[PDB]
């Protein structure tokens, strides 16, 4: 259907391990978009080929405010092109370093619209296992949107391919290779929710070889100015035993939560 002669590039948006993102309009239509462009040879030598068809299958299949939109994709030969819902705001990466930290009412408004966003994903039994900054998108109203569905797969599981980069979103029964399902995202929520709080995630560390250990064991501190509520949320998130972490209603209905957000369930 859709073909590269389609579509007017601008703007390069960002860059992945793979994906090369870019500014598009849609030629006859005049429709702005963003285009994610992906090599076959790389694609074919990492033997992710698997994610792609996931990335596409899950995502183009969810409708949600908080998840970003993949409307299809086309192919030529050297390249796959994925067609996105483009986000105008940026990422929730780039707006942390602007700032450094967020305060709290920001900081429980992103956790709500992720919470909302992320039970709309397990009640289809899809986890995502991805979460961080750079994967989270803000829409035209500041809106947070979940993208980069590439890592995501139908629960139970076990991990078929190489952990590529940072550790430092991963449970413990993820990184130790071990059986995992959905409460995987909210050990990521965990971190996140600490870490927009606090400017950095509760372990990292110079080598992947501490921040292995640093995970597994749960060792993690708090600075003096994060309050009490915010600390009973991150504790309750931050457990070894994943069925000892909150259902997601939990988190949307806790008090601290519900104290800061300006956003509902
Ligand atoms: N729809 C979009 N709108 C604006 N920027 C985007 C969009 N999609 C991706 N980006 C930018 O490109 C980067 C890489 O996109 P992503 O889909 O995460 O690639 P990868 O799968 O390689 O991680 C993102 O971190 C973001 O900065
Ligand atoms: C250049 C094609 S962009 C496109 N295709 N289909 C769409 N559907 C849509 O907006 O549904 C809400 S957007
Ligand atoms: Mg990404
Ligand atoms: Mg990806």
């Amino acid at each position: 259907q859709w073909a590269l002669e389609d579509f007017e590039i601008g703007r390069p948006l960002g860059k992945g391990k793979f994906g090369n993102v870019y500014l598009a309009r849609e030629k006859q239509s005049k429709f702005i978009l963003a285009l994610k462009v992906l090599f076959k040879a790389q694609l074919e030598k990492a033997g992710v080929e698997h994610q792609l068809r996931r990335e596409v299958e899950i995502q183009s299949h969810l409708r949600h405010p908080n998840i970003l939109r993949l409307y299809g994709y086309f192919h030529d030969a050297t390249r796959v092109y994925l067609i996105l819902e483009y986000a105008p705001l940026g990422t929730v990466y780039r707006e942390l370093q602007k700032l450094s930290k967020f305060d709290e009412q920001r900081t429980a408004t992103y956790i709500t619209e992720l919470a909302n966003a992320l039970s709309y994903c397990h009640s289809k039994r899809v986890i995502h296992r991805d979460i961080k900054p750079e994967n989270l998108l803000l829409g035209s109203a500041g809106e947070l949107k979940i993208a980069d569905f590439g890592w995501s797969v139908h629960a139970p599981s076990s991990r078929r391919t190489t952990l590529a980069g940072t550790l430092d979103y991963l449970p413990p029964e993820m990184i130790e290779g071990r059986m995992h399902d959905e409460k995987v995202d909210l050990w990521s929520l965990g971190v996140l929710c600490y870490e927009f709080l606090v400017g950095k995630p509760p372990f990292e560390a110079n080598t992947y070889q501490e921040t292995y250990k640093r995970i597994s064991r749960v060792e993690f501190t708090f600075p003096d100015f994060v309050t009490e509520g915010a600390r009973d949320l991150i504790s309750r998130l931050l457990k070894h035993n994943p069925s000892q972490r909150p259902m997601l209603r939990e988190v949307l209905e806790h008090p601290w939560i519900t104290a800061n957000s300006s956003k509902p369930s």
